[PDB]
């Protein structure tokens, strides 16, 4: 048969560029057993992703409209179809295959910016969820190797509460 | 799936918690369905989750200076169970909110608290993929799973 993913070993070295600064942050990838080869995997979905991502945004600005006040939030600084765009480079920037200081540092300051606006944390990790659910449901229409499928969804799961880890707190 | 949430009014921002994860009755009619599958390996998992913690010091020197692994084993073993009881109701949140305030006077770091459920997650994912054979329900399980773990996550982080 055909695969999804290339396991070109050659192909998933080097994924991780951390100084000093972030040396917490290789305990954390150690943690989330996030390495090479599931950052190579994450770098191999990025077209996927990247041809959903449309899909993606809509599906969460639609969700955060169960709560009225985070809709506020956004129309007060914003708006959802301007967010959007910036929404779609960050999912984009979580299937590069690269963790490194600039990566960290970005996720940084989008914490430190829904602290600013007053998003409340419970709402931030909420909202992940319907991000989850998109990418599951975009994996299984594209990808039909059962195995290959978990693969793509353990890879996914480990990137994002690395995400969470990093906004927090 | 019947009747399995059960918040009054004083919950009213986790129903639309809930609502947002879309954490429903079918959800948590499956979370019951895994109970058993979940009761048969709470020991495996729950090792798991230790040997995992150990590679951050701090975090076993946490342990220690307040209780121990061995005692810390047989409440997650508790908890971990109660998460497939396949109902929310205002003790469930009530305990999940006392079980919070623990760890943050203890000194545990949102960061960490976070890496753990991933681990708990990453044994849920083995568990069934090694036991439910349908593609559908397999993917059924770990998305409720999915959905319980994230809600612990926003009640601790409440
Ligand atoms: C997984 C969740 C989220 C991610 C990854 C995320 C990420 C981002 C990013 C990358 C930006 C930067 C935009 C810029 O350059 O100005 C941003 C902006 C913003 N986000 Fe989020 N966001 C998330 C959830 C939310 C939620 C739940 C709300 C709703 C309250 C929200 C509200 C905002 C607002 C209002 C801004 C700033 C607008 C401005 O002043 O320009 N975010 N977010
Ligand atoms: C998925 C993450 C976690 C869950 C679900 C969890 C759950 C629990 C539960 C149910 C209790 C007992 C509360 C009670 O007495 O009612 C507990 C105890 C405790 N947890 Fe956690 N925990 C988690 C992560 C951690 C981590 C990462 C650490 C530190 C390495 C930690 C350290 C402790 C300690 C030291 C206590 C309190 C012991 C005492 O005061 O006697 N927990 N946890
Ligand atoms: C933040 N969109
Ligand atoms: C908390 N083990």
């Amino acid at each position: 048969e055909t695969a999804y993913f290339s396991d070109s070993n050659g192909q998933q070295k080097n994924r991780i560029q951390l100084t000093n600064k972030h040396a917490d942050v290789k305990k954390q990838l150690k943690m989330v057993r996030l390495g090479d080869a599931e950052l190579y995997v994450l770098e191999q979905l990025q077209p996927l992703i990247q041809e959903n991502i449309v899909n993606i945004v809509d599906a969460f600005y639609k969700n955060l409209d169960h709560e009225s006040s985070l809709m506020d939030i956004i129309n007060d600084h914003s708006s959802v179809d301007r967010l959007k765009q910036t929404l779609k480079r960050h999912i984009q920037e979580m299937f590069a295959g690269v963790i490194d200081d600039e990566f960290i540092e970005k996720r940084n300051r989008i914490a430190s910016i829904h602290l600013r606006i007053g998003l409340l944390p419970k709402w931030y990790m909420g909202a992940f969820q319907e991000l989850l659910l998109s990418m599951i449901d975009i994996y299984e229409a594209s990808i039909t190797n059962q195995q290959e499928l978990l693969k793509a969804i353990k890879a996914t799961t480990k990137i994002l509460n690395l995400e969470q880890q990093l906004v927090l707190e």
